[PDB]
C-alpha cells in the first residue's frame, strides 16, 4: 500500500514518464486530467480524477462543460505549437476547465443548455491565446499567469452576452442599492465551519460542501501543505466576510473564502518558500485578497460583471512582485516550482549553499 | 500609365525621397496626407487624398475636424522634437485625424459646430505624448502603438465633457437594459452585403457605403491584400454579429466591423508575415476582435463611454504577444514593416537565410 | 538667524546624519515627519511639522487619523525589512499618511468615529507592500511610484465597503445626470483667487484656504520653486475648470487643483530638469491633469469611487515615459532627484559633461 500512496501522490512524476513512452491518446488523456487538476496549483492526473468526481457530485452538466473546455483548449495549444512540457503538466487546460465549468454556472438557460457548448468551445479556444500572451508578458520578469487567461475570457463572454442576450444569456449581476440587514444572533456556528470546504468548493463555482470536501481530498492527495493552506485561507475569508459586516448567506455559500483560499495556496509554500514567515505573509495574503475580492465584486458590480478569481490574481501578483531584505522569504523559482515540499527541500538546499 | 501606377502603389517611396529634398511646406502637406492614411496601416499620400475625398463624402465637418487634428498633431510632434522619420511616415498624425473625426461624430451639438474646433486642438496636442510615451513602453517589446493614443485621449476627453457639458455635450452612450426582438425574416442579404464597406467606412466613423468604398480604393491602392483582409475582417465581424443575434441594425451600421477589419489588416501579412498559416490566425484575430469588441461596448456604455477601437488594440496587441513555435507563423521586425507584399518578399529572403 | 534658515531648509541633510547617530525613537520621529511632507514630494520633517499643523487647523481627526497612518505604515516597512534608506527619507509613509487622511475624508460617520481607526491601520499596513511591489516595476524603468499605492490602498478600501456597509460606511459618490446650471454673473474673482490655496490644502483632502496656505508655505520652507509651481498649478487647474464650465462650487472647493498642483510640482524641477522648456511642459501636464482629473472623476463616478489623485499619477508617469530629441528637456535619474534646486545644479553640471 505504501508504494502506491508514494506513485499516486505529488506530481506524480513516474506515471508522466511511463506515459511519455505510451501511445498519445493516453498522454492526452492524462493531460486533461492534469488540467483539471492544475486549477488549485495541482499537477497530478489523480486530483484531477477526484475533482472530477467533485464536480459530477455538484452537477453534472458543470463538469460536462468544464470537461470539454479543458480538452478544447488542450487540443488548441497543440494546434498552436505551443510548449509541449507546458500542454503536459496540464498548464494550457485549466483555465478553459474553469471557462467551461463558469460559462455553465453563470448561464441563465438552466441545466443541458446544449447550445450553451458552442461559446464553450470557442472560449475555450481563447484560453492558449490568452495563456500565451500573458506567459510570454509575465515570464519575461518570472511571474506566474494564474487565472488571467481565465479571467479575461469569462469577463469579454460574460460582457458580450450580458442578461438581454437572445441566444445566451447570462446571469444578472446586480449592485448593492441598500445596507444590508444581519442579524448576529442568527449567526451559525456550524454554517461558518461549513463554509470552510464551501469556499474550497466554489474555487470551481461549487456550493456543494461534499464537492468542496472532495476538492480538499484532491489536494492532500497531491499535498497535504497545500490542503492546509487551501483551508486556511476559506477560514481567514470567513474571517474578513465578518469583518465587514457582509450578509451570513455569501458566507455560507463560499463566496468569501474561495480567492483567498487560492491565494493562501499560492503563497503558502507554492509560489514562496516555505518559512514561517511565508507562512504568516501567505495568511496577510489571503486576509488582503479576501478585501480585495469584496472590493473588486462590488466594484464590478457596477459594470454588471462578477469579480470571479480577479482579486485572487492581482493581489498575489501584488505579493510576488513585492520585495523584501528577508532572506527567509524566499521566492521560488518558476522553473523550480513543483509542490510546497519539494519546493521546501529546494530553498533549504540553495540556502546551504547561499552560505 | 503602368509607371504611374508603379509610382502611385505601395508607401510611395520615390516621392518620399524627391520631397525630402524639397520645401518643408510640400513635406508637411505629404507627412499630413500619410498621417491621414496612417489610419488603416497605409503610408500612402495618394491614399491619403483618396481617404479625405471619401470623409467629404460622408460630412465636410468631419473632414474638416480630422483634417485639423492631424495638421495640429504633425505641428506638435515637431515641436516636441519627435523623430523626423516617424513624423515624415505620418505615424504622429493618424491618432488626431481619428480624434478629430470622432470628437465631432460623438458631439451633440451638431454640425459646424465651430466651438468644438477648440477641444479637437486640444486633444490634438494629446496625442503625440501619447504616441511617444506608448511608443516607448512598446517598442521595448517591438509592439506598435496601434490606436491606443487616439483611444486614452477620446475615453479622456468624453470622461471629462459627458453628456451633460453645458460647452461640449457628447452623446448620451446608453447600456442595453432589455432584450431586443430580432426579427430574423427581416434580415436583408443585400443591407448584409453592403454591411461590408461599411465596415471599413466605420474605421473612421462614417457610415456611408460609397465613403467605405472610396476608403477600400485607397487601401487597394496602397496594398491588394491590405484591402482583401480589411474586406474580409469586416465581413467577419458581420458573421459574428449574427452569431451573437445582434440587433440587425448595428450591423448594418458597421459597428460589428471595424475592429475586426482592423485587426484582419493588422495580423493578415503587416504586422505578421503572410503565409497561409498567418491568414488563418488573422481570420481568427478579426472573430476574437468582433466578440471583444460587442464585449468591450456592453461594458463601457455602463460607463458612459464607447468601446472605440480598444478592441482592435486591445486583440491585436494580445494576438501579437502571443508565441508559437510553427517557424511559418512569424512576427515581423518593426522596423521592416512597409506593407503586405513586401513584407512576404523580406520574410521568404529571411527564410531562406535560417535554412 | 540665516544659519538656522539653511539648517531647516531643503531635506535638512546635516539632521538627517545627526539623527542617524541619535537613537532609534528620534530617528523614527523624523522618519514620520519626512513621510507627512513627502506627500507634495518634500523630504523635510519641519515641512512635515507644519503640514501637521495645518491638518490640525483643517481637522484634528484627520490629523490623528493620517498621522496613525504614517505611523503604521513605517512600522509596517520596517517589519517587512525594506530599504532603510526609503524608510528613512519617508517614501514609505506618505501614501498611508493619505490613506489615513481620505478615509476620515470619504467616512460617512462623522469626527471621531473611533473604530475607523481598525481599517486605517488595516490599509496602512498594505501601503508597504504597494509601494513595494509597484517600486520594483516602476524602477525597472526609473520611474518614480508616485501616489499609486494610496490611490490602490483606496479604491480597494472605497470599494469594499461603500456607502452600504453596516459597520464603515462611505460617501455616496454620485454620478451626474442633469446639465448644471451656471451663472457666469455670479462668478467671484475673490473666490477664484482665494481657491489657489485649496487645491494645494485638497492635496491632503482640505478645503480650509488656511490649510492650504499653511501648506504652501511648507513647501516654500523645502524649496521656493516648489511652492511656486504648486500655486501655478492650481491655478491652472481653476483655469480648465472653467474652460469646461465646471461649477463653480467645485472649483472654490479645491478639487479642480490639487491634482494638477501635484503635476506641476512633479514636473518643474522635480523628475525633469528646470530649465524654460520643462517649465512650459509642466504647465502643460498641469492642464492634461486637471483634465484628465475631470474625465476620472465623471468616469469613476459611475462606479460609485472618487477619482482622488490617480489623475495625478496617469498624467506624470505618461509626460516622464514622454521622449524628445531637445536636450534642455530633461528627466532626471531617480538617484539624484532632491528638490528643484540641487536638481537644477546637478543638471547644470551633467549638460557640462555632456559638451
Ligand atoms: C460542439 C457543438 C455543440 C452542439 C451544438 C448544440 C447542441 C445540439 C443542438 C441543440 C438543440 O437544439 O437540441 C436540444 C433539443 O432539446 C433537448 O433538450 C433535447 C436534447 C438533445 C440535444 C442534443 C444532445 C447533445 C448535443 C450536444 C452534443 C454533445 C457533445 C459533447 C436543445 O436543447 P437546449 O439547448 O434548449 O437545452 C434546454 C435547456 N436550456
Ligand atoms: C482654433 C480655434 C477655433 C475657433 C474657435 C471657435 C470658432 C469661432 C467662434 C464660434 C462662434 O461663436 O461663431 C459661430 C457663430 O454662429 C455661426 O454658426 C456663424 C458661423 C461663423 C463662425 C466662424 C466660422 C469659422 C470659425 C473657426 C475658424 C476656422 C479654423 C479652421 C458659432 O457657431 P457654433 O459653434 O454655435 O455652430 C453652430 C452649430 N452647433
Ligand atoms: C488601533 C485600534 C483602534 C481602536 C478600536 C476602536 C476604538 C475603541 C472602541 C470604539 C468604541 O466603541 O468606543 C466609542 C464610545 O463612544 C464614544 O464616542 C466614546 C469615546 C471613547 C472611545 C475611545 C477613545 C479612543 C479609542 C481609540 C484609541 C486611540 C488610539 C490612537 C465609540 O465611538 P464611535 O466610533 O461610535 O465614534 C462616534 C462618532 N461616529
Ligand atoms: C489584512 C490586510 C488588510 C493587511 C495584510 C497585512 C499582512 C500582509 C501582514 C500582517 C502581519 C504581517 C507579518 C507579521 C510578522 C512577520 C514576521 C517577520 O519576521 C521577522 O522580521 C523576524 C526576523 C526574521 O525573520 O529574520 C517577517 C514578516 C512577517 C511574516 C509579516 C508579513 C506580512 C504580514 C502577514
Ligand atoms: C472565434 C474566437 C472566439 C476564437 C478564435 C480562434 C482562432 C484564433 C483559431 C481558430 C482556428 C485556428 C487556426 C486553425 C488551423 C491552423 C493551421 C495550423 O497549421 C499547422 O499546424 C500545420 C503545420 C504547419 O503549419 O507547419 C497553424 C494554426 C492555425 C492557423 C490556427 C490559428 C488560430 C485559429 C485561427
Ligand atoms: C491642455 C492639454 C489638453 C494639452 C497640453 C499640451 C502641452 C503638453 C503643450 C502645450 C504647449 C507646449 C510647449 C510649447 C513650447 C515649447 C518650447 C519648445 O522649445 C523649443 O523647441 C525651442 C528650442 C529648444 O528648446 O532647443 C519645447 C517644447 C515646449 C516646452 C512645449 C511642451 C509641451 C506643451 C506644454
Ligand atoms: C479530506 C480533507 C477535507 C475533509 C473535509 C470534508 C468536509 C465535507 C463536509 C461537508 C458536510 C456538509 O454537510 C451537509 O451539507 C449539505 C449540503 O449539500 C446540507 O444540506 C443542505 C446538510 O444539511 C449538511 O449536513
Ligand atoms: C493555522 C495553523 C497552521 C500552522 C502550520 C504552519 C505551516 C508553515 C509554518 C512552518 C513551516 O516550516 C517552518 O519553517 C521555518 C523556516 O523559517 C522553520 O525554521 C520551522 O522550524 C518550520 O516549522
Ligand atoms: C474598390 C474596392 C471596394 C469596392 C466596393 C465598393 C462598395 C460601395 C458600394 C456602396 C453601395 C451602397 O449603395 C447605396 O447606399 C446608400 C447609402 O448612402 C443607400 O441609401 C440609403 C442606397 O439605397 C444604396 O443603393
Ligand atoms: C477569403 C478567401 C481569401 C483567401 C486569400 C488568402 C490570402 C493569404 C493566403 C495565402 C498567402 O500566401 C500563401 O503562403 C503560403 C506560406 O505558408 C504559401 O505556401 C502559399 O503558396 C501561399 O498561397
Ligand atoms: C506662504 C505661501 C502661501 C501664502 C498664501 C496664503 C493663503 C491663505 C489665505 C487664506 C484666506 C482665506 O480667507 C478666509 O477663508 C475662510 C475659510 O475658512 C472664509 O470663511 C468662509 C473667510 O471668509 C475668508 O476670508
Ligand atoms: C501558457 C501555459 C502556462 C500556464 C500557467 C503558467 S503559471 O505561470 O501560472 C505557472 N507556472 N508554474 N505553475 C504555474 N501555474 C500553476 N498552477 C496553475 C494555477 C495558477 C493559478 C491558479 S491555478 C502551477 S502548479 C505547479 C507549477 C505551476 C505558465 C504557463
Ligand atoms: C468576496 C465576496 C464575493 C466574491 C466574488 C463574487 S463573484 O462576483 O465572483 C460571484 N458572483 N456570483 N457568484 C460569484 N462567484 C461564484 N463562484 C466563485 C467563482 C469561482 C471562480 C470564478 S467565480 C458564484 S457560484 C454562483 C454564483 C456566484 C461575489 C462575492
Ligand atoms: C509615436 C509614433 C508612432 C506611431 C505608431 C507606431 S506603431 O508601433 O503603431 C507602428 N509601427 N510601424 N507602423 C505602425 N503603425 C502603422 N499604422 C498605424 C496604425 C496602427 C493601428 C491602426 S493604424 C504602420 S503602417 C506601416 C508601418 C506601421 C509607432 C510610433
Ligand atoms: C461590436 C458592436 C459595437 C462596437 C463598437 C461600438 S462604439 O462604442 O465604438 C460606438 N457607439 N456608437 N458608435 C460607435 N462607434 C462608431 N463608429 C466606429 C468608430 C470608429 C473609431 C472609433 S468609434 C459610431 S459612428 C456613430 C455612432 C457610433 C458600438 C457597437
Ligand atoms: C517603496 C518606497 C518608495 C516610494 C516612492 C518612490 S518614488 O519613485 O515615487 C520617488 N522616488 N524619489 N522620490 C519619490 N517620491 C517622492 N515624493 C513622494 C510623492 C510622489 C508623488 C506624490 S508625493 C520624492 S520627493 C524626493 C524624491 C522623491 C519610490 C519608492
Ligand atoms: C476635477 C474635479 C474633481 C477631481 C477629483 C474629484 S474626487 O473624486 O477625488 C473627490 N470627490 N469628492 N471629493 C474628492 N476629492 C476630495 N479631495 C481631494 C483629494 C485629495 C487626495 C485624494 S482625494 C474631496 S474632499 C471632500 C470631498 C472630496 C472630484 C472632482
Amino acid at each position: 500500500f505504501p508504494k502506491a500512496l508514494g506513485y499516486v501522490t505529488g506530481d506524480m512524476k513516474e506515471l508522466a514518464n511511463q506515459l511519455k513512452d505510451k501511445p498519445v491518446v493516453l498522454q492526452f488523456i492524462d493531460w486533461i486530467l492534469r488540467g483539471i487538476s492544475q486549477v488549485v496549483f495541482v499537477n497530478n492526473p489523480v486530483s484531477g480524477i477526484l475533482i472530477l468526481v467533485g464536480l459530477l457530485v455538484q452537477n453534472p452538466w458543470w463538469a460536462l462543460t468544464g470537461w470539454l473546455g479543458t480538452v478544447v483548449s488542450t487540443l488548441m495549444a497543440l494546434l498552436l505549437s505551443q510548449d509541449r512540457s507546458l500542454i503536459a503538466s496540464g498548464l494550457y487546460g485549466y483555465n478553459a476547465t474553469l471557462v467551461g465549468v463558469l460559462m455553465a454556472v453563470f448561464s441563465d438557460k438552466g441545466d443541458y443548455f446544449w447550445w450553451l457548448l458552442l461559446p464553450v468551445c470557442a472560449m475555450s479556444m481563447t484560453c492558449p491565446i490568452f495563456s500565451s500572451a500573458l506567459n510570454s508578458v509575465l515570464s519575461k520578469w518570472d511571474l506566474p499567469v494564474f487565472t488571467l487567461p481565465f479571467n479575461m475570457a469569462l469577463s469579454m463572454y460574460l460582457s458580450a452576452t450580458g442578461h438581454y442576450n437572445p441566444f445566451f444569456p447570462a446571469k444578472l449581476v446586480i449592485p448593492i442599492t441598500t445596507a444590508p440587514q444581519i442579524s448576529w444572533s442568527d449567526l451559525s456556528a456550524l454554517e461558518l465551519l461549513k463554509s470552510i470546504p464551501v469556499g474550497v468548493g466554489q474555487i470551481y463555482g461549487c456550493d456543494n460542501p461534499w464537492t468542496g470536501g472532495i476538492f480538499l481530498g484532491a489536494i492532500l492527495l497531491s499535498s497535504p501543505l497545500m490542503c492546509l493552506h487551501a483551508a486556511i485561507g476559506s477560514l481567514l475569508g470567513i474571517a474578513a466576510g465578518l469583518s465587514l459586516s457582509a450578509p451570513f448567506e455569501n458566507i455560507y455559500f463560499g463566496l468569501w473564502g474561495f480567492n483567498s483560499s487560492l491565494a493562501c495556496i499560492a503563497m503558502g509554500g507554492m509560489f514562496m518558500a516555505l518559512t514561517w514567515q511565508t507562512h504568516l505573509l501567505a495568511l496577510g495574503c489571503a486576509l488582503f485578497t479576501a478585501y480585495l475580492g469584496v472590493g473588486m465584486a462590488n466594484f464590478m458590480a457596477e459594470v454588471g460583471l462578477p469579480a470571479c478569481t480577479w482579486p485572487f490574481c492581482l493581489a498575489t501578483l501584488l505579493f510576488l512582485i513585492m520585495t523584501t531584505k528577508n532572506s527567509n522569504i524566499y521566492k521560488m523559482p518558476l522553473s523550480k516550482v513543483t509542490y510546497p515540499e519539494e519546493n521546501r527541500i529546494f530553498y533549504l538546499q540553495a540556502k546551504k549553499r547561499m552560505v
